RNA sequence: GGGCUUGUAGCUCAGGUGGUUAGAGCGCACCCCUGAUAAGGGUGAGGUCGGUGGUUCAAGUCCACUCAGGCCCAC
């Protein structure tokens, strides 16, 4: 007859293959339907709280692997805290203002000039919300649990109003002020431009050398040797302002003939070389320290009146002559280092290349031809020049293809310098996972210049400022807070819909404008300000949250980004960091650790990992990366992830099928009555559990990925589950020995699925769904197993038994290569003490060595002759087992018997079978 | 160029105060099993630690320089 019918084979419909791309949507569908997000919250209703504040991704485009890495790590954290009983609301957010979106619309074919600000802004909003829906869909497909149905958005009235109140408070503490800054300006478009509207094209520029003297006397500290000058911009000459000097680097030359001017060290060679001067390459003499040449007061001719100073510099040396000269009226950093000191803003020029003030003969022409021929009047006619024509790449208006120039424009600033030390101190009191995180942002805030907070665009939050003709600036608590009031109720659009007096309080009045009339600012705030105020607009505003967030977690680029604008803004108005803990991760690279491009074809997108392999696979990958640095993804990397996932899943499947008939409520064996081998695994489970919780407490998911594998592969699959077959399949269903293993098997099943739940969200649920008798619905609404003390002596004892098992297996291998044995069951193992190990005594405290080694018989003797091979754990002798093969359990027995139609059954199996019938 | 950061076996990772033949899991090779079967067991082969030079009796582990990466600036 057939023996398999009497066997107890595993039973479960839990599939070996995941089918993730088709199973996960259903599971997600159910989680939403049963509003688990809010259920998870009410489950921990009055417990300690954990607030992880989400940084708002930009509402434009497709999520990339970075969004996935970042969101999945966040979910790990909140899920684990939730599973430890913490009330941990996770509310995603979206960054919705900014130039990029205005551009998307324009590129889409919207066209501002043809509808008005109000209609264009609504178009931006409509677009942002559409993008959000798409992104929200993708985020949820990763298995992330969060308030996705009621996320915070920077375009929401309440958020905008909060942002305004932040602007108001900073303005009150005197941290907001109006000034000016140079910006790309297109005389063609009669408007300023951002780098995104700039494209380079070669241009004909007449470069000249205007060597200017060093009169006065304050600068005659070292002779009266003139200071040369070279500008590729003749119109950038009527801007008499300082010169240059890169501290440390010195040299002055002072050479024969001419006037013994000044060049430089690494410059000299490539300086006079083109100066046409080479009257016997005359040698230098009295070089006078560059760096130290500060305040070397020098009158710069051409029709000057003021002498130009010189201060520290940042980047000057190169093919470009050592003589730079400045004029904050038309220069990027030419304005920074050139302003700290009493410096008057130079040059005019209206929205058109035309100027007026200070302009001599050229009082109404342009910045071009009015130079190359006009201003070229004032040149070598006293400053020794060399009018040359050169070609180089130059900034151009991308639509008009015409040249762009720098021009100082009124801008608004946030006074970082006044709150600097305050931010530094808040950082010092901020916790970090790694010390360099603290150092990076520290030096950041330390070397940070003033914050330009204004932009001349329409898609954003308006600076709540009003102007009173007579002078200007109306920015008081009353005015800002009333604007906040309106914004809170109508949103920012109100600003573009109403007149100034409608945006002002109760029939407001001010000394300015005796006629009760007012003007309003038009600039909007920099988007960094928008997100940077998220701690106010969401943490302080929403009921479920609390201002100081337990932590912020984002990419490395946020040290200059959201981490920075958020702390700057929070310290300014609250005096504290908006985050008690700052955790950052790296970027996602390809397999070689190189940037994903597209021209290179090494991208890999989240949407594809999910569709092709599954969200649970994208997640396991995350847990396996050392996120504190850059991480790497590729097809070979993911094939690995797939292979580990299959092993975890398959192992869980086997355990599931073998506890299908186990009812914990009535079949469990007391710990004190478990077979010792079962108590050993129960303790390996406790050890693995303790270790994993610790890892979760430290955000060390990589350690869990590593340990889970070793526990699943080595302890379970390789050993316990294998050895268990001779028990689970053969013993009587309700026998003490079978129920003892099931008792531990069940606990491991349950606990391990719970311990993995934060990571393998879908599979954990699917396994939970196939486990009999689990209390709660959903693993995700259950608590982590409690950490208990392990029996260390039991562990050491079995650790040694395991190392002894390896020697046996080695002995079994040798014998198997010799065809002496096939499966380990056809073997008889004899072992005895060695000089290296007292095997005989040690093996005395173990039961059923034959089952433990998966062999038919084990004989412990005491001593073996010089036939037995020696092992680290004793001498071992392997030979084919005695007796005949029992057709049921496949162990060899010398006492096979028949039970009715079933022959060749060992005594053990005869008993099990007889109890069937 | 500046701040911070990474480089150990095919892959992902371990390797306190420097000290015998650098560890793990997977993968791979070969063998066994065929009662987890688009499964399972076993053995074994692979790194000299990005490079060079030093400190030291002795360095993956300390120093210097260097190569190739990464984020953010300077640009
Ligand atoms: C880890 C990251 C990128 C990455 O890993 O790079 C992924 C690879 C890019 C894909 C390449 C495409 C081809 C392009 C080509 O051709 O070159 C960065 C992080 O991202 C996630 C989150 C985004 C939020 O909005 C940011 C917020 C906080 C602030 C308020 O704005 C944030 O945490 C951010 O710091
Ligand atoms: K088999
Ligand atoms: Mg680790
Ligand atoms: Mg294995
Ligand atoms: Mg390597
Ligand atoms: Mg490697
Ligand atoms: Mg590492
Ligand atoms: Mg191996
Ligand atoms: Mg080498
Ligand atoms: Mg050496
Ligand atoms: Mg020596
Ligand atoms: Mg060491
Ligand atoms: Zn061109
Ligand atoms: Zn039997």
């Amino acid at each position: 007859m057939d023996y398999e019918k009497t066997l107890l084979m595993p039973k479960t419909d839990f599939p070996m293959r995941g089918g993730l791309p088709n199973k996960e949507p259903q599971i997600q569908e159910k989680w939403d339907a049963e509003d688990q997000y809010h259920k998870a919250l009410e489950k921990n209703k009055g417990n300690e709280t954990f607030i992880l504040h989400d940084g708002p991704p930009y509402a434009n485009g497709n999520l990339h692997m970075g969004h996935a890495l970042n969101k999945i790590l966040k979910d790990f954290i909140v899920r684990y805290k939730t599973m430890q009983g913490f009330y941990a609301p996770y509310v995603p957010g979206w960054d919705t203002h900014g130039l990029p979106i205005e551009q998307a619309l324009t590129k889409k074919g919207v066209d501002r000039k043809k509808m008005s600000t109000a209609e264009f802004r609504e178009k931006c909003k409509e677009f942002a919300l559409e993008q959000i829906e798409l992104q929200k869909k993708d985020f949820r497909r990763l298995g992330v649990r969060g308030d996705f149905n009621d996320p915070y958005i920077t375009l929401k009235p309440e958020y905008e109003a909060a942002q305004i109140r932040i602007f108001g408070e900073m303005a009150d503490k005197g941290l907001i002020y109006k000034g000016k800054k140079p910006v790309y300006w297109s005389p063609s478009s009669e408007s300023s431009l951002a780098e995104a509207e700039i494209e380079y094209h070669d241009k004909r520029s007449a470069s000249i050398y205007v060597a200017f003297n060093v009169k006065d006397d304050k600068g005659v500290v070292d002779a009266d040797a003139k200071f040369i000058i070279w500008t590729t911009t003749p119109w950038t000459i009527p801007s008499n302002v300082a010169i240059t000097v890169h501290p440390e680097l010195k040299y002055g030359q002072y050479n024969v003939n001419g006037e013994k001017y000044i060049i430089a060290e690494a410059l000299s060679d490539a300086v006079a070389e083109a100066l046409d001067w080479d009257k016997a390459s005359i040698k230098l003499e009295k070089e006078y320290t560059g760096k130290e040449l500060e305040w070397v007061v020098a009158q710069h001719p051409f029709l000057d009146r003021e002498s130009l100073v010189i201060n520290g510099d940042h980047v000057t040396t190169d093919a470009g002559t050592g003589c730079v000269h400045t004029a904050p009226g038309h220069g990027e950093d030419d304005y920074i280092v050139g302003q700290q000191y009493e410096l008057p803003v130079i040059s005019p020029i209206d929205d058109k290349g035309v100027f007026t003030e200070e302009g001599g003969q050229f009082e109404g022409m342009f910045y071009d031809k009015a130079n190359k021929a006009v201003t070229d009047l004032l040149t070598e006619k006293g400053a020794l020049l060399k009018l040359d024509f050169i070609t180089h790449s130059y900034p151009h208006d991308w639509r008009t293809k015409k040249p762009v120039i720098f021009r100082a424009t009124p801008q608004w600033f946030a006074s970082i310098s006044k709150v600097r030390q305050d931010i530094l101190d808040a950082i010092e009191n901020t916790n970090f996972k790694v010390n360099w995180g603290k150092t990076r942002i520290y030096n950041m805030v330390r070397d940070r210049g003033e914050w330009v907070i204004s932009r001349q665009r329409v898609w954003g939050v308006p600076l709540p400022v009003f102007y009173a003709e007579n002078g200007e600036i109306i920015m008081t608590k009353e005015t800002v807070n009333h604007v906040a009031d309106l914004f809170a109720e109508h949103g920012s659009n109100i600003w573009f819909e109403r007149e100034a007096k409608d945006l002002l309080p109760e029939g407001f009045t001010h000394p300015g404008s005796p006629n009760g009339t007012f003007t309003k600012e038009t600039d909007i705030m920099d988007v960094w300000f928008d997100s940077g105020s998220s701690h106010r607009g969401v943490l302080e505003t929403r009921p479920e949250l609390s201002f100081p967030a337990d932590m912020y977690l984002e990419g490395s680029d946020q040290y200059r980004g959201w981490f920075n604008s958020s702390i700057t803004t929070s310290v300014a108005t609250r005096g504290v960091s908006p985050y008690k803990f700052l955790l950052s991760h790296g970027f996602v690279m390809d397999g070689e650790g190189k940037k994903m491009s597209k021209s290179l074809g090494n991208v890999i997108v989240p949407d594809q990992v999910v569709k092709q392999k599954g969200a649970d696979i994208a997640r396991l990958w995350v847990s396996s990366t050392d996120y504190l640095a850059d991480v790497r993804i590729s097809d070979e990397i993911l094939k690995q992830t797939s292979d580990d996932y299959r092993k975890i899943r398959n192992t869980l499947r086997f355990m599931l099928g073998n506890i299908n008939d186990f009812n914990p409520d009535t079949d469990s064996i007391p710990e004190s009555e478990l077979l010792e081998v079962d108590r050993y695994l129960l303790n390996r489970l406790r050890e693995f559990t303790a270790s994993t919780i610790n890892n979760y407490e430290n955000f060390d998911y990589l350690n869990i990925y590593q340990e889970v594998q070793n526990f699943i592969n080595v302890e379970l699959s390789n050993f316990y589950l294998d050895y268990g077959k001779d028990i689970l399949y053969i013993e009587q269903r309700d026998s003490h020995i079978r129920r003892s293993m099931q008792t531990v098997l069940y606990q491991i099943l349950v606990d391990m699925t719970k311990l993995l739940a934060p990571i393998l969200v879908h599979t954990a649920e699917e396994v939970w769904s196939h486990t009999p008798h689990v209390k709660e619905e959903s693993v995700h609404l259950a608590d982590m197993p409690k950490v208990v003390e392990v029996d260390q002596a039991l562990l050491d004892k079995w650790r040694t038994f395991m190392n002894l098992r390896d020697d046996v297996n080695r002995a079994l291998e040798t014998a198997r290569n010799e065809k002496v044995i096939g499966k380990s069951l056809e073997a008889k193992v004899t072992i005895a003490s060695n000089d290296k190990f007292n095997a005989s005594e040690f093996l005395t405290s173990f039961d059923a060595l034959h089952q433990l080694f998966i062999v038919s018989q084990v004989k412990v003797v005491d001593k073996l002759d010089d036939q037995a091979t020696a092992y680290e754990h004793g001498d071992i002798v392997i030979e084919h087992a005695d007796g005949e093969k029992c057709e049921r359990c496949w162990n060899y027995s010398e006492d096979l018997g028949a039970v009715d139609e079933l022959t060749h059954l060992c005594p053990r199996c005869q008993q099990v079978v007889k109890s069937l019938v």
